[PDB]
């Protein structure tokens, strides 16, 4: 119970791969957040790692640029909203970086 203390909902995260070995992070503020957006944390690691890379982001930080990602590897990004009460629900997203092709360079 704890007189509620539930927390905000889950933010909408949108991951899009643009550059080689790079994943563009873009999310938005939730609507079921009781209060006002103050900040949010970002957690993303390998599908075989148990230690998620914690990162602090300001209400302003609605996106992030990740480069050097291991190609041909599945990752799991997670985001959460933080209100005057604290962090709430967390969103889950599974992606997979584009592996090498090494196609024929015939001419």
């Amino acid at each position: 119970g704890s007189s509620g203390s539930s927390g905000p909902g889950r933010p909408t995260m949108m991951i899009s791969t643009t550059a080689m070995n790079t994943a563009l992070l873009q999310w938005h503020p939730p609507k079921e957040l009781p209060g006002e957006l103050l900040g949010y944390r970002l957690q993303y690691c390998r599908a075989d790692e148990a230690r998620p890379n914690t990162i602090d982001f300001g209400k302003d930080d609605q996106h992030f640029t990740v480069t050097g990602l291991h190609k041909g590897t599945t990752y799991i990004f997670r985001l959460a909203a933080k209100n005057r009460a604290g962090l709430g629900e967390e969103f889950e997203k599974e992606i997979r970086t584009p592996e090498d092709l090494s196609g024929p360079s015939s001419g």
